[PDB]
């Protein structure tokens, strides 16, 4: 009967201490920036057919550990409404992911809020479509930022559920 939690962590996702990790990802599988790029260079064999739609999530296994790449909307791209519908459910995917694999925790990125937030602050949309998703698991979430004012406010947010 282990309590499910929430932590933030300013740091390099790709040096998480959890069992998964979610790769704010591309549809077309390529490497990027940000988190992919991290991502990409510490288990490269997990781009193996990773491509999935925008708002859907896919694991690929590098050895046994599994890299969930989830593919938020790029605001650019999409309309406020659309790419919010998309976020959304893009985090969705990643629940049902975490709870399939039977992970006790899983590190996570904030999707959507770097190279797709189409110039904007998306700090609170992405942390509470993050929230939504992942509340009714019973994963240990570990959200990973690299900004010191982020960090700040995510933990936050946290804070003022408990
Ligand atoms: N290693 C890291 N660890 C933790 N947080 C990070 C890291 N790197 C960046 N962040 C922050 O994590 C947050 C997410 O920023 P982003 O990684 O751009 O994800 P997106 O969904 O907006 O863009 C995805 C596209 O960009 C990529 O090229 C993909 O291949 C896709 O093409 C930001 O706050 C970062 O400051």
């Amino acid at each position: 009967h282990h309590a499910p939690s929430y932590r933030v962590k300013r740091m390099d996702i790709a040096k998480n201490d959890e069992e998964c990790v979610v790769n704010a990802a591309a549809p077309r599988g390529l490497p990027g920036h940000g988190v992919c790029k991290a991502v990409y260079k510490k288990w490269p064999e997990s781009f193996k057919n990773s491509a999935t739609p925008v708002g859907t999530a896919k694991t690929v296994m590098c050895g046994t550990y599994p890299v969930i790449h989830a593919v938020g909307p790029n605001f650019s791209n999409y309309s406020e409404s659309e790419g919010d519908r998309e976020l959304a459910a893009a985090y969705r995917e990643v629940a049902k992911e975490v709870t399939r694999l039977g992970v006790n925790s899983v590190a996570i990125p904030l999707l959507s809020t770097g190279v797709y937030s189409g110039g904007k602050d998306r700090l609170t949309q992405s942390l509470n479509h993050l929230f939504t998703a992942m509340d009714s698991t019973d994963a240990d979430v570990v959200i990973y930022c690299r900004d010191k004012e982020w960090e700040k406010k995510i933990s936050e947010a946290i804070q003022m559920r408990t």
